[PDB]
């Protein structure tokens, strides 16, 4: 019912809202440009890639790792 | 000196190893092709994605949050 990326993405968002970040602000920091930031979001794409993700963790100050600690992808 | 592809084709492969399978029978089993199989292991692609790391994590019964417990995905 959900792609990856769409769970990544709303993970991503909920955790940028926690920051009292925008998207675009987390954009620009993590140094993406405007395209990858709406594939991200757009449920037809493939992306986010590991690489994406990274970057925008670090601009979040979190590692990858715990990045990934929600359900579906913290449970086998 | 490495891309986040190296990083987790090689992690994937100490995993695998571990396990005593190999990287054909874990593609065989998670259903991924040869092409998808091969890119990841070449340098220059952008690949694996998060949806190719979901199935072989399947395939090797842990979870994507344990895949990434090492460095640099388990760090800020």
């Amino acid at each position: 019912m959900k792609t990856d990326g769409e769970f990544v993405s709303e993970h991503l968002m909920e955790l940028i809202t926690q920051q009292n970040l925008t998207i675009n602000r987390v954009a620009t920091l993590a140094g993406l440009n405007q395209s990858t930031v709406n594939a991200m979001f757009e449920g037809r794409s493939k992306r986010p890639t590991i690489t994406t993700i990274r970057k925008v963790c670090g601009t979040l100050g979190i590692s990858v790792h715990d990045f990934f600690d929600f359900p579906p992808y913290n449970e086998v």
